């Protein structure tokens, strides 16, 4: 119930924290929101249903957000440049999600976690791809090079970025300069 | 040689499943390897562009030589004690940057014309693109190889050199 976000949101801020680096408790959990362990399992069948529905958050905040991006905007660049800045301001709100997103929470946590961010990834430059095609179809003029290759530019950027958040503890956002960084990232494509 | 890398790379896995200080060892050697090698890539190349086109070039073959050095580089081989390892990878990073900076800012003295736009952007622009690569190497459990179609990469990553 409302008690369920409750407790995410408590676990996004200790996945940002040096929880990261270690590895949350159910028990120093249950106390943040103060029920008691029992009763967190309430809402919680267990403590990876709960990353679960932090993956499942993110997913559909990002795949949401892509999509009306795509309906606010017509231009191929622009609607590139939007889903990038997207996934960085994302990530600068929730540096905990980001932990996820980048893989270093999920270290010591079920294995088949990671899989479920890497086919997150995979649906994001899938989508990535499926833009700049079109822009022969909007523009006429499309891009001379295959866009595998600037989708997963695009997309190493954007992870590339998130791994300098995470590793310089948050020090680094995401997006900072983004627009004085992103015609030097339109200037890849073509 | 690459010899003391293979050795090395392979302690890196073993140890993941005191443990701290080999991990410092290690973070010693891989700073050790692409200091040294980006100056030696100073020495057979006079050329800018041609420069930082082989030490990203190193970064990246190196990451993927070592799968357990990456492992160190992307953090995610910390991630079990952690705290201070991540700051001393943190401050190879802006060894690495800082070199980048530094050859970018000759470019006016060798060639002539510089850069448009300030030499700390250009340079984490390329350090993040070496991070973003590495990142998805390792999260793609080693299938996504740093190096593959460099060449057809290159070109785009230097089209943001002015």
């Amino acid at each position: 119930r409302n008690r369920r976000e409750e407790i995410l949101q408590s676990l996004a801020l200790m996945l940002e924290s040096s929880d990261g680096s270690q590895r949350i408790t159910t028990a120093k959990l249950a106390a943040s929101v103060g029920v008691s362990e029992a009763a967190l399992y309430r809402h919680f069948p267990s403590k990876t249903r709960m990353f679960d529905s932090l993956i499942e958050f993110i997913e559909d905040s990002l795949i949401t957000r892509i999509n009306l991006i795509l309906k606010d905007e017509k231009d191929t660049t622009a609607r590139l440049r939007l889903i990038v800045l997207l996934i960085l301001g994302f990530g600068e709100r929730n540096p905990g999600l980001t932990r996820i997103l980048t893989g270093h929470a999920l270290m010591f946590e079920q294995d088949r976690l990671q899989g479920r961010i890497n086919q997150l990834f995979e649906r994001i430059e899938v989508q990535l791809r499926q833009v700049m095609r079109e822009k022969k179809m909007r523009e006429g003029e499309g891009y001379t090079l295959d866009e595998t290759l600037l989708a997963s530019q695009l997309l190493a950027f954007c992870e590339g970025m998130l791994s300098r958040f995470v590793r310089s503890e948050f020090k680094y956002r995401p997006t900072d300069d983004f627009e004085a960084r992103w015609p030097l990232v339109a200037a890849q494509l073509q």
